[PDB]
């Protein structure tokens, strides 16, 4: 079995090997990539997302959230507050402001440290959530508005077709801006992209435990846990690497830079934090080894998470018994 450690492991296509996405991500499977949640592709040096970045400030970030924390330093929930609206120039000069600005660190492993002490005695603001794209559309290899639709995938596996479609999201993050302990919808994949400005810090733990996880978040928010057999699925739980490694949780971690690629993998639980000012772009993916993760995914039924028109049809046709309460839910 390849990559029986479920190290996060890191590709290098060539412009060649950057031709057919369906086939590179079965290619990073066949050496194991999947098996720890997460894998870096750092594109050919002949390829760009798009031109240049200098035509960007005129975006609305329409509801600007503030993540406000609470609990202790290694383990937080973080609710989001709402904010008026602003453009990303005005975003951009906020997140460079004394108030919000990355402090002086060391290296990426002191800023690490910097984050965990002192996250929950901060609020940062986020961009997230903004459909959209920063692709040039005349990007032709590994563009995040072009790739196969999910609708497509399960249309071409099952032989359903159902309604739905599926588009890109743009982030917009500053320092200490976070991304709560997850899955993907319907245990998707995701494809991120890394545009502009500073890294972005992720933790995985593998797909193959997930279940450890998700037992340590219940007996570390046992309230959100009684509330909801899926909370996780409301993106607010933190848990540092720190107390991961106390409970002795398999996980990773990795540092993604500006004009890098993230994939996550079906049920692969992540987490992480932006270093500064900085734009993602994001969308969810599926291959045919999904359809198996998707039938067999959590749903939260309480009322709490946020989804979107799509999921329906993903729902009624791998989990019909569910239907029903979830839908009641939604
Ligand atoms: O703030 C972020 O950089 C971030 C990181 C990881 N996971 C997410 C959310 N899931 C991915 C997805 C698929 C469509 C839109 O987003 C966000
Ligand atoms: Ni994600
Ligand atoms: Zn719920």
């Amino acid at each position: 079995a390849q990559n029986p450690n479920c190290n996060i492991m890191i590709f290098h296509p060539t412009k060649e090997e950057f031709n057919d996405f369906d086939k590179y991500i079965a290619y990073m499977e066949s050496q194991g990539a999947h098996r720890a949640g997460l894998a870096k592709i750092i594109p050919p040096k002949e390829w760009k997302a798009r031109e240049t970045y200098d035509n960007i400030s005129e975006i609305l970030i329409a509801t600007p959230l503030q993540q406000v924390a609470s609990g202790r330093a290694g383990v937080f929930t973080q609710y989001h507050k709402k904010k008026k609206a602003m453009t990303v120039g005005e975003y951009r000069h906020l997140a460079n402001s004394k108030k919000y600005q990355t402090p002086p660190h060391q290296n990426f492993e002191d800023l690490e440290r910097k984050y965990w002490k002192n996250r929950i005695y901060n609020s940062p603001i986020y961009g997230a959530d903004i459909s959209g794209s920063l692709f040039d559309e005349n990007t032709k290899q590994w563009n995040l508005g072009h790739l196969g639709t999910i609708q497509d995938l399960l249309e071409k596996e099952c032989g359903v077709v159902i309604e739905g479609v599926n588009t890109p999201y743009l982030y917009f993050g500053m320092w200490k801006t976070t991304f709560a302990w997850h899955t993907e919808d319907m245990d998707l994949y995701s494809i991120n992209y890394l545009h502009l400005g500073e890294p972005k810090t992720w933790y995985v733990v593998p797909p193959e435990h997930g279940q450890r996880l998700e037992r340590l978040a219940r007996e570390l928010f046992p309230g959100s846990s009684r509330g909801c057999g899926a909370f996780l699925r409301h993106k607010v739980a933190l848990i540092s690497p720190t107390v991961l490694k106390e409970n002795g949780i398999p996980f990773n971690r990795i540092t993604q830079e500006a004009g890098e690629f993230m994939v996550t993998f079906p049920y692969g639980y992540h987490a992480g934090f932006n270093h500064g000012f900085n734009c993602a772009e994001a969308i969810n993916f599926a291959t045919p080894r999904w359809i198996d993760y998707g039938k067999m995914a959590s749903q939260c039924s309480c009322g709490e998470a946020r989804v979107t028109f799509s999921m329906d049809a993903f729902v009624r046709i791998l989990q019909p018994e569910r239907y029903d309460l979830w839908k009641r839910g939604q």
